[PDB]
DNA sequence: AAGATATCTTA
DNA sequence: AAGATATCTTA
């Protein structure tokens, strides 16, 4: 299938940046430039496949605008995958790990608000997350290196382990960020996610859960905390 | 000086190379993409060679933060003057039309210039200078290719007029805030050479520093305090009420 | 001014 | 949970 494609070219498959002249800097430590990094690694990996599977790929014409990625056919435009590409670190392997999701007062309360095409066109919301262990920046990362310099130039990853998932899949009922509202994942192992062990029973109960979710602890505190809290308040009537 | 060193540095070396992308240790060569998060990370890691060239050569030490978010993103200092460090940070912007008003994102408001040792590689008080480098660039029409390392020139690049400054926070921060949910202290509002000629508004790092720790983070609480410099200055006249 | 995109630390 | 890091957008 088209997934099946990409999450197995994701899989089979960086020490810095490149200039025109021929100058190579190394990569900073902080998350911002993990992100770019992967996103970047990812965006002509996704355009290959899209194309052999006869799929239109589309980015952000804006900025601010969810999703990294939106995919269509040519003659069914009505049914459009999106693909966003997430990024977390772990310390050391076997630790568990958590994403943010997105937000859960835009795109999906508001079908325009933040989106490309109006939410209800995407049939899919996949994630594909980027894993890496940290790695203490070096001093040698502050020299410039040469094209055949290359192999010794350091990066402050290790190993990087990636998965492709349905959103709600791996989404939770805790929130992945306090001041910009975010959804947040499931709070487990690479291999959960990995094999979509997550907590919510459909994509509507998914939407549900986010969509009544309330920003203030107080009112969240009489309205429904988590999962378990949740369910109760359907069992007694909303 | 170490200053106007830093400043000709980055001129001349961001005025002939131009960054077009990331590359593996294999040689594969992967394209870059138009949003400002990405190419404010480019313009990032570019500065973090020149900042460490010039240091070096007025014996300046250099150091990242140790968090994955503590300001600045460079702390300069000699080993002969422990508190007294000069923190350097990079800020980005863009321009649609090249003879725009630009406008950065200064920090925060309520973390280190409020709380000595919050999100600060040393405590606040241990510095002398809060430098800001700004990249303005500019946004270009957008590829999704990846090109081998004998093909640099084809490389298409999303941006068009790299500019950048080094000038002094408090000199361009400005009385109006740059984020709201993420309270940032805002810079002015401005064309580039205004930057440059730090043509702000704050008389002193002493009158910038006290007008943000004081910035009330709602225009509701704020009113009967004070919205701009103007009325600031007039609360201060009046007796800091 | 006020909230969105992404992700993290502090506890 | 909340508030930090950066920057943008909308009104």
């Amino acid at each position: 299938s088209l997934r099946s494609d990409l999450i197995n070219a994701l899989y089979d498959e960086v020490c810095g940046i490149i200039s025109a002249e021929g100058k190579i800097y190394p990569l900073g430590s902080d998350t911002k430039v993990l992100s770019t990094i992967f996103e970047l690694f990812s965006r002509p990996i996704i355009n290959k496949i899209a194309e052999k599977h006869g799929y239109i790929v589309e980015e952000p014409k804006q900025q601010n605008h969810y999703p990294d990625f939106t995919l269509y056919k040519p003659s069914e435009p009505n049914k459009k995958i999106a693909i966003d590409i997430k990024t977390t670190y772990t310390n050391k392997e076997n630790e568990k790990i958590k994403f943010t999701l997105g937000g859960y007062t835009s795109f999906i309360r508001n079908n325009t608000k933040n989106i490309v095409y109006p939410f209800d066109q995407y049939i899919a919301h996949w994630i594909i997350g980027y894993v890496y262990t940290r790695v203490a920046t070096r001093k040698s990362s502050l020299k410039t290196y040469n094209i055949n310099e290359l192999n010794e130039i350091p990066k402050p990853y290790k190993g990087v382990k990636v998965f492709l998932q349905d959103k709600w899949v791996i989404a939770g009922d805790l929130a992945g960020s306090g001041n910009t509202t975010n959804i947040g994942s499931i709070h487990a192992h690479y291999k959960d996610f990995v094999e979509g062990k997550g907590i919510f029973d459909s994509e509507d109960e998914f939407l549900d859960y986010w969509r009544n979710y309330e920003r203030t602890s107080q009112l969240r505190n009489d309205k429904y905390n988590n999962i378990s809290e949740y369910r109760n308040w359907i069992y007694r009537g909303r």
